[PDB]
């Protein structure tokens, strides 16, 4: 089955999801001279004060935490968005070293880690009929340096442990979202795909400009993961990254500038 590896990383997976070789995939590098500042973008609004973290999960490719998506809780709104975004999962890519792990790149520059903040389009009823549509989700993807400590960060690290191997989950309960984002929300923005199988073309990406600072112990426990599962051989979950996929016809565009 699909994963990080020689025989089953992302150079394969285009057999399985043939759309990977699509008009419209993810990540991209950013060329940032080349991104047009469009002064009709809105700023981006993203209301976390109610968001309902229910549980935090080792599905063998990264963890989620999820969130209960039932209600108008966690929402984005503004930016490029037409309508509103209800956030349902947060997950990380991140390297086996400092100088790897992000999926989008800024002028080819590699951060230690990419957050991803999902969020499907209320117009679709539900997550699984969003990613049919081309405007279903909106992924708010946000850069990871090492240097200072995230504290906001924290509560997630310290669970790691408990979901080591894939299939684990524990109650994750009264996490704030708000700890992870930077100061600034400026962003750039583009039409793209999901960034791991099934590849599914139906994300409006917006990929804030500031990264966010993490210690070097708080990703070294991100690589203690495991990505098999408990009583089998320990595969350690480390560059779980696509890599920058051709732009094609598509242009970047920045709220900023
Ligand atoms: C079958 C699940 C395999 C792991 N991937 C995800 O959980 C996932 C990743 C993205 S990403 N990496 O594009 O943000 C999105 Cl938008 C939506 C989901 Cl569902
Ligand atoms: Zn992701």
């Amino acid at each position: 089955h699909w994963g990080y590896g020689k025989h089953n990383g992302p150079e394969h997976w285009h057999k399985d999801f043939p759309i990977a070789k699509g008009e419209r995939q993810s990540p991209v590098d950013i060329d940032t001279h080349t991104a047009k500042y469009d002064p009709s973008l809105k700023p981006l609004s993203v209301s976390y004060d109610q968001a309902t973290s229910l549980r935090i999960l080792n599905n063998g490719h990264a963890f989620n935490v999820e969130f209960d998506d039932s209600q108008d809780k966690a929402v984005l709104k503004g930016g490029p968005l037409d309508g509103t975004y209800r956030l349902i999962q947060f997950h990380f890519h991140w390297g086996s070293l400092d100088g790897q792990g992000s999926e989008h790149t800024v002028d080819k520059k590699k951060y230690a880690a990419e957050l991803h903040l999902v969020h499907w389009n209320t117009k679709y009823g539900d997550f699984g009929k969003a990613v049919q549509q081309p405007d279903g989700l909106a992924v708010l993807g946000i850069f990871l340096k090492v240097g200072s400590a995230k504290p906001g960060l924290q509560k997630v690290v310290d669970v790691l442990d408990s979901i080591k191997t894939k299939g684990k989950s524990a109650d994750f309960t009264n996490f704030d979202p708000r700890g992870l984002l930077p100061e600034s929300l400026d962003y750039w923005t583009y039409p793209g795909s999901l960034t791991t199988p099934p590849l599914l073309e139906c994300v409006t990406w917006i990929v804030l400009k500031e990264p966010i600072s993490v210690s070097s112990e708080q990703v070294l426990k991100f690589r203690k993961l495991n990505f098999n599962g408990e009583g089998e051989p320990e595969e350690l979950m480390v560059d779980n990254w696509r890599p920058a996929q051709p732009l094609k016809n598509r242009q970047i565009k920045a709220s900023f500038k």
